[PDB]
């Protein structure tokens, strides 16, 4: 497998890409962000592993950044795998109350800090965690960077197909996607967990895929 990749998207915003061999299934490629605000770095999703979470943290700590906080966009291991390691390093971890409940139900380590607001703001006015409603999972949130007009759609944004529906809410996905398109249609870039970054048409495409997926299910 490829090693952890970190690439600059633009000033202050990096995409981290990690790779997992899923036994009996195939290989999963997962994108998240590192967001720099002054001398602080925020991880938007952890890699699958403690190993890769540490490599990612060390890359930014060696450039002088504090890892100020991490946000997990949903309970799946491709957003949360590194939480236990981060908690051991006293790096504040955040996830919604629902995400923490789903982690606990699967016997996984919880984020230290939780929230249930529909919007939760980090770095005062620079990092918005938003819940559009169920889709890919019950608990999926997106992360908006208003100063860059970049949306981290995570694993909710699926412009080319819905992927694994095991934990999905197909009935809710269309409305959640319509809510997301209506609020973040001004987006310059939409970063997805499993596909290449796109423009704001990734939101409409996800809505189309969710509508199509629901209808095929019926
Ligand atoms: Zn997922
Ligand atoms: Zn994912």
């Amino acid at each position: 497998l490829p090693n952890l990749r970190v690439e600059k998207l633009e000033e202050g915003v990096y995409v981290h890409t990690s790779y997992e061999e899923v036994k009996g299934w195939g290989v999963v490629t997962k994108h998240g962000l590192v967001v720099l605000i002054g001398a602080d770095a925020y991880l938007i999703d952890t890699p699958f592993t403690a190993k890769d979470t540490e490599k990612l943290v060390n890359w930014f700590v060696e450039r002088g950044y504090k890892i100020k906080g991490t946000v997990s966009s949903h309970f799946h291991s491709d957003s949360t795998g590194g939480i236990e390691w981060l908690n051991s390093q006293s790096i504040p971890t955040y996830a919604s109350e629902l995400t923490n409940e789903l982690l606990k139900k699967d016997g996984k380590v919880q984020a230290k800090n939780s929230f249930d607001g529909v919007s939760y703001w980090l770095a005062k006015d620079k990092i918005e965690v938003f819940y559009p409603g169920p889709g890919h999972t019950q608990d999926n949130v997106v992360v908006w960077l208003p100063e860059k007009e970049i949306l981290f759609g995570g694993c909710f944004v699926k412009p080319h197909g819905l992927g694994n529906l095991g934990d999905a809410n197909l009935e809710a996905w269309p409305e959640s996607a319509k809510i997301l398109m209506e609020k973040y249609g001004k987006a310059k870039l939409v970063v997805s967990g499993h596909s290449e970054t796109g423009d704001a048409t990734h939101l409409k495409r996800t809505w189309e895929q969710a509508v199509k997926g629901l209808k095929e299910s019926k």
